[PDB]
């Protein structure tokens, strides 16, 4: 269940939505500014506990532009409602698959929003958070801006330490996610899965653990290209190119934005939050 509208004087109700990255939620449109928020609902009382405000906290702290921010919470007389933005590009796979493969320039484009992302990410982490890399987003439909979707409320993305090893880097285990994205642009398919038995898990990952890809003959990069790529698909954790590293290799410099280079006081959000813990 979602509660019925409310806040209409602020707020048009666009559509109620039931899957995607923002599951069970209300779309919609900001009257002041035009902007499409997603919003999430959760029940007052008992479910509003503490897990729910380190979320919420920590979602307002993130402050960059390829990551879902966060704009606001509402009491509701039965919810509490999560504002957050909307992406209305689609997902980043429709628009490989629409395209059938990018070009090395426009794969540069998102790759260089997807580590700005996810180094931004990094910087403010104090344990390792699942970014959902398989699914980013887009925000407009022309120059679309990549979104991470860095909140909570395929195998081929796994790296081979991730399934092998008791203890492993989440930012290492990343930055392989972040290959994948850069191979499925490149390709227009996943590496490692079998793309006639994409439900066989084992086979796909008897081939992570072997890094066992290639990229088609057809498809042809550029060897800065190759040198990442092939610096990203290590098995090894420790000798694995980092995300500074990444931030400093020639293919990603290439044509780098001038911006990539180099709301409620928490006092009323958390006033709010204990508000609605009483149903």
């Amino acid at each position: 269940d979602m509660p019925i509208m409310h806040d209409g004087d602020r707020y048009e109700l666009v559509r109620d939505i039931g899957s995607g990255n923002f599951g069970v939620a209300r779309l919609m449109r900001n009257r002041a500014d035009g902007q499409l928020v997603a919003v999430k609902y959760i029940e007052r009382g008992e479910k509003i506990d503490e897990n729910v405000q380190r979320e919420i906290i920590n979602h307002r702290s993130l402050r960059h532009p390829n990551i879902i921010r966060f704009k606001e919470v509402i009491l509701t007389p039965t919810h509490l409602a999560i504002v957050m933005e909307y992406a209305s590009g689609g997902e980043l796979f429709e628009r490989i698959c629409n395209a059938g493969r990018f070009s090395e320039d426009e794969a540069r484009f998102f790759f260089q929003q997807l580590i700005s992302g996810v180094s931004y990410c990094h910087s403010m982490q104090v344990c390792h958070r699942d970014l959902k890399l398989e699914n980013t987003l887009l925000d407009g439909s022309t120059a679309p801006r990549l979104k991470i979707c860095d909140f909570g409320y395929t195998p081929a993305y796994i790296a081979p330490e991730v399934l092998l090893k008791k203890e492993y880097d989440g930012k290492v285990a990343d930055v392989w996610s972040c290959g994948v994205t850069l191979y499925v642009m490149l390709v227009g398919a996943y590496p490692f899965e079998d793309p006639d038995e994409p439900k066989n898990f084992r086979k796909t990952i008897q081939r992570i653990l072997g890094v066992q890809y290639s990229i088609p003959d057809y498809v042809h990069i550029s060897p800065e290209c190759q040198d990442l790529i092939s610096r990203i698909f290590v098995a090894n954790p420790a000798t694995r190119i980092t995300i500074p590293e990444i931030r400093n290799h020639p293919w990603f410099l290439k044509n780098l934005p001038a911006d990539l280079m180099d709301m409620q006081s928490m006092d009323e959000i958390m006033q709010i939050l204990a508000e609605a813990t009483i149903p």
